[PDB]
């Protein structure tokens, strides 16, 4: 179990470094992953990025409309067309708040699994939204910085 960092921490705002090749397959990486799944499961989250626990690595985990349990390294996202869709987001680093955010409806995402094998998936809707949100942590973007409709940004208890 690790502490989740909160919005305002400078560590959330950095561009994350890639997982280096010598870590792929390794026990050190596996332990980071186990620590991340424990943390996410302990607070009831659907996704967690390594910078949210102060680890400066392009590594996200997610899973749950169901979403397959995935561990994604060094990701690259390619929007499949121009269609945008609005949805509710929250984040463990932004407790007590929700906002509506416009995201690509369809994306292809690519990256590596923990053993260094390629991932290549094309996805839509909520799965697409989750991946965009997690991958935004890796470039120092939290979901308030993506909001366009501020009428829909508020406290959970109130909205
Ligand atoms: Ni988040």
């Amino acid at each position: 179990i690790r502490e989740i960092l909160k919005m305002g921490d400078e560590r959330l705002l950095r561009i994350a470094q890639p997982v280096p090749s010598e870590l792929l397959g390794s026990e050190e990486l596996q332990r980071l992953i186990d620590d991340m799944f424990e943390t996410m499961h302990h607070v009831g989250g659907v996704g967690l990025a390594a910078p949210q626990i102060g680890v400066d690595l392009q590594l996200v985990i997610f899973g749950f409309p169901a979403v397959p349990p995935t561990i994604l390294l060094n990701p690259r996202i390619t929007p499949l067309d121009d269609e945008m869709e609005e949805g509710w987001e929250g984040c463990l680093s932004v407790p007590g708040l929700r906002g509506a955010v416009s995201r690509h409806r369809r994306i292809r995402y690519q990256g590596l699994d923990p053993q260094g094998q390629p991932i290549d998936r094309s996805v839509e809707g909520f799965h697409a939204r989750v991946v965009q949100h997690e991958c935004d942590h890796l470039i120092g973007r939290l979901y308030p910085s993506r909001i366009t409709d501020f009428s829909k940004f508020g406290f959970t208890e109130v909205l």
